[PDB]
C-alpha cells in the first residue's frame, strides 16, 4: 500500500492569500514559514521518508518544501519544481481584496466568479501592477502562447495541474517511490478531486488545511483506502 | 564571452569550525558559514546574474549554500540536480577526527604525504569505524553499485568519479546555453577547475578555494576559459 503525502503552504507576506496572491510570486509570512516548521516536525516525529518532491515554481511553496526537508533531514532528496502545480492564476483579480474586486468589478461578475467552477476572472490589464511582472517573468518563458495562461476557472487549474500528476508523479508512485508534494491550496485541490473522485460542488466547498501534511494510503490502482490523514494533534 | 559558469564552494561547515576531517559525513553549515553563502549570494545578486539551471551533491553544507543563493538572487524556482558525484572527496578511516589526533595517531609526515599526494588515499573507512554506518548505510547512496561506494578517496579517485557527471550532465547544459550554477566542495571543485584550466597535479593540489565565495568563468566554444577565475565580492 503506497503512501503519500500533500502539503500546502501557509500564510503568504502582507496578507495576500486573502488578495488573490495567485501567479504573484509572494514568499512566506514568518507566521506561513513556522507553520512549515510545524508540519516538519510532525513529519520527523512520525519517523516519515520520501524519495522524491514536487513543487510549483512559486517562492512560497518551495520554501515550504525546503522547510519540511530541512526539519526531517532530507534536504539531498531529488525536487522537481513545475508551474503546473502554481496556484490559480486570478488574473486581474491579483493584488485586490473583496472590496477593491467588487468596486472594480461589479457584485455581479464578482458572485459569479466566486460560485463557479469553470467561469475563469477577468485577465490582468496592462495597467496592473502585476502585469510584466508575472506575464513576462522569464520562469515561464518556456510555455507555448497558447500555454501561458492570463486568467483560470479551478477547471483550467485542474486541468493543467492533472496531467503532470498523471505523466510525471504517477510513474514514481507505481515504481515505489515515496512522494512528498508541496503546493497550493487549488493543485492539491486537483489532485484531491482526482484521487477521491469528487464532484464540481464537493471540490469547492473543500478547504485544506494549511502547514500539515496531508497523508494517503493508496491501492494498486492508486485509489484511496482511507480518507485523508493529518498529521500532527 | 561565449559562456558564463559560476562554481562556489559550500561556506564554513559546523566541523571545518572543530577542523574534524568530514568526508561524505553531513556536517551542516556554521552560522559564519551560513553568512558567507549569503554575502556570495548578495554579490550574484548586486551583479545582476541569471541562472538556468543548478548543480550540487547530496551534502547539506553544499545545499543549504546553494538554498541561500537562490534566496539572496531570487531564483528559488530554478531546477536544482543534486548527485553524489560532487560529493566532498571521501576521507577514510580520517572521518570524525581532527587534526590533533590525526597527527597523534599518523605521524607529521604521514598527513603531510596525504594532503600533498594527488593519488594516494587515506586509510580505508572499515566497518568498525565510528561512521561507518552513518556514511555507507545511508539511504542516499542505495543505487550505488559496490565499486562506486568508496571506503576513501584520493583527489585522483574523487576526480574520476566526479568528471563523468560534470561531462554527462553538465557540459551538455553549457553547450545548449543554459547559464549553470554549481554549488559543491573544494575537492570535486578542483577536479572542475583542474579539467577548465588543464592544470597539472602538482598545480591543483596547490590551489585552494575559500568557502563561500562565487567564482565566475568565461569559457569559449570549446568550453576553455578565456580569461583567469575572477572572484565575486568586496
Ligand atoms: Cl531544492
Amino acid at each position: 500500500a503506497y503512501k503519500l503525502v500533500l502539503i500546502r503552504h501557509g500564510e503568504s507576506a502582507w496578507n495576500l492569500e486573502n488578495r488573490f496572491s495567485g501567479w504573484y510570486d509572494a514568499d512566506l509570512s514568518p507566521a506561513g514559514h513556522e507553520e512549515a516548521k510545524r508540519g516538519g516536525q510532525a513529519l520527523r516525529d512520525a519517523g516519515y521518508e520520501f524519495d522524491i518532491c514536487f513543487t510549483s515554481v512559486q517562492k512560497r511553496a518551495i520554501r515550504t518544501l525546503w522547510t519540511v526537508l530541512d526539519a526531517i533531514d532530507q534536504m539531498w532528496l531529488p525536487v522537481v519544481r513545475t508551474w503546473r502545480l502554481n496556484e490559480r492564476h486570478y488574473g486581474g483579480l491579483t493584488g485586490l481584496n473583496k472590496a477593491e474586486t467588487a468596486a472594480k468589478h461589479g457584485e455581479a461578475q464578482v458572485k459569479i466568479w466566486r460560485r463557479s467552477y469553470d467561469v475563469p476572472p477577468p485577465p490582468m490589464e496592462p495597467d496592473h501592477p502585476f502585469y510584466s511582472n508575472i506575464s513576462k517573468d522569464r520562469r515561464y518563458a518556456d510555455l507555448t502562447e497558447d500555454q501561458l495562461p492570463s486568467c483560470e476557472s479551478l477547471k483550467d487549474t485542474i486541468a493543467r495541474a492533472l496531467p503532470f500528476w498523471n505523466e510525471e508523479i504517477v510513474p514514481q508512485i507505481k515504481e515505489g517511490k515515496r512522494v512528498l508534494i508541496a503546493a497550493h491550496g487549488n493543485s492539491l485541490r486537483g489532485i484531491v478531486k482526482h484521487l477521491e473522485g469528487l464532484s464540481e460542488e464537493a471540490i469547492m466547498e473543500l478547504n485544506l488545511p494549511t502547514g500539515i501534511p496531508i497523508v494517503y494510503e493508496l491501492d494498486k490502482n492508486l485509489k484511496p483506502i482511507k480518507p485523508m490523514q493529518f498529521l500532527g494533534d
